[PDB]
């Protein structure tokens, strides 16, 4: 399935199962960077990971958010 909107509701219930490793590997399996951008910064606290995601995606919104975060901090 290539529908990420389905996965966006599917993965929320996957946290209750307690399979953190399975959810983490399914995030890369589905390439769900949309939640990963927030999750790595908040839960994992990986600014270098955020830079890697920005380089892989080159999204204008992600670049603007990273610039705002760098200027604020």
């Amino acid at each position: 399935i290539k529908s990420r909107n389905i996965i966006g509701i599917y993965a929320r219930g996957k946290e209750a199962e307690g399979a953190f490793v399975e959810a983490e590997k399914a995030f890369a399996q589905a390439e769900d960077w949309d939640n990963a951008v927030r999750l790595r910064i908040e839960k994992l606290n990986d600014l270098h990971g955020a830079y890697v995601i920005v380089r892989q995606t080159r999204s204008a919104n992600a670049a603007a958010l990273v610039a705002k975060k760098c200027t604020a901090q």
